[PDB]
């Protein structure tokens, strides 16, 4: 259907600008301390720490099938990033304050992203 095919055009439109979103949120991660998923060889207790882990390859290969629905799917992914981070790692560590300094500048990204979401619809 025409219907069907105008859904997907906008899942595709939305997969580009969440593309961009992804490139300057890993920007702010230099160091690139979440580019990859946790280790289990070099962690082998982070599952039962972690429930959910999530690193930008992940997020990487779920954006390249076209698999975040909307911005809020995409946001809860980055969240997890930060989030499972400040759990595992103490506040005196380099891992714990490069992702306050991530939610930090990720933020401004985000508040307009949310802006360009609704505004191209």
């Amino acid at each position: 259907s025409m219907e069907q095919v105008a859904m997907e055009l906008r899942l595709t439109e939305l997969t580009r600008l969440l593309r961009s979103v992804l490139d300057q949120l890993q920007d702010k991660d230099p160091a690139r301390i979440f580019a990859q998923p946790v280790s289990l060889k070099e962690v082998p207790d982070y599952l039962d720490h972690i429930k959910h882990p999530m690193d930008f390859a992940t997020m990487r290969k779920r954006l390249e099938a076209q698999g975040y629905k909307n911005l809020h799917e995409f946001e809860e992914d980055f969240d997890l990033i930060i989030d499972n981070c400040m759990k595992y790692n103490a506040r005196d560590t380099v891992f714990y304050r490069a992702a306050v300094r991530l939610r930090d500048q990720g933020g401004v990204v985000l508040r307009q992203a949310r802006r360009e979401v609704d505004s191209i619809g």
